[PDB]
């Protein structure tokens, strides 16, 4: 079989008509639960940003992300690098898990890179290679947090539903909503997050009316992917052809929700904006 994975754009006031045609196919795979929130990093030069937008060879995305409501303990940190195509490698994404009582300490250096994997290790579950390529990874993370200043600056947020037949993989689907950016950083004085990884006045409690607008960006579409698994040479199931061809679907690039959001909410403090 053939594979294809395709990000479609979709108005928000479409979004009900959409899951309504995609559920007479394939059925939905707290409401808290189907929250992701990222919180980006970048320091007052966002040479972050700057790196990425401009896609220097090596350039550090960084993002501390959990899945679900206040009560998720996990904390995923993690780490995209840019790689050319001169150089030869593919670029990379790579994550760690962390309790999130431990994040604070660890991005300072107080909890160091032996303690987040002692108990990893003395479990010898993972091979230790594999947990070796952790502890680089971790102490990287720890580096350079350290040496560009990095800060939380921007916020993503958006639900995730998933639907999919068990044991069909011909087509699977994702719809993200509620895609917002918001403000993390204290570049106006203003002291979002008082010393914590994530500002704590807001949960995962879409669209954040407790929050000043300003801070806030709605994203203007909701997101639909859709993955294909087809026998060549067959084709793929004629609703979702019907669909993706439809008026309710736009075919998208690959979009920077980190770059989006530095340069609508922190536009006035930007000098190269997509």
């Amino acid at each position: 079989f053939v594979r294809q994975t395709t990000k479609y754009w979709v108005h928000p006031d479409n979004i009900t008509e959409l899951k309504l045609i995609i559920l007479k196919h394939l059925p939905v795979l707290e409401r808290e639960d189907s929250a992701i929130t990222s919180i980006y990093f970048d320091n007052e030069n966002l040479d972050l940003y700057y790196g990425r937008l401009r896609k220097d060879e090596g350039a550090e995305a960084h993002r501390l992300r959990w899945y679900g409501g206040m009560s998720t303990d996990t904390i995923f940190v993690e780490r995209k690098t840019h790689r050319e195509d001169w150089t030869g490698e593919k670029s990379v994404k790579a994550r760690f898990a962390l309790k999130e009582r431990h994040v604070n300490d660890f991005l300072k250096g107080k909890y160091t890179v032996d303690q987040v994997f002692a108990k990893m290790r003395k479990e010898g579950k993972k091979p230790m290679n594999e947990i070796e390529n952790l502890e680089a990874l971790a102490s990287e993370i720890q580096y350079v947090m350290l040496k560009k200043k990095l800060r939380p600056v921007v916020r993503s947020f958006y639900n995730r539903t998933a639907f999919q037949l068990p044991g069909d993989a011909r087509v699977r689907i994702s719809l993200d909503t509620e895609l917002t950016m918001v403000r993390e950083d204290n570049f106006d004085g203003v002291d979002r997050t008082h010393k914590n990884w994530r500002r704590t006045d807001i949960g995962v409690d879409w669209p954040f009316k407790q929050l000043d607008d300003k801070d806030i960006c709605r994203f203007p579409y909701a997101v639909l992917e859709v993955k294909l698994q087809t026998q060549l040479g067959q084709e793929p199931p004629e609703w979702v052809r019907e669909l993706v061809g439809s008026h309710l679907v736009e075919p998208v690039p690959k979009f920077s929700k980190f770059i989006h959001g530095v340069a609508t909410l922190l536009n006035d403090k930007v000098d190269s904006i997509p």
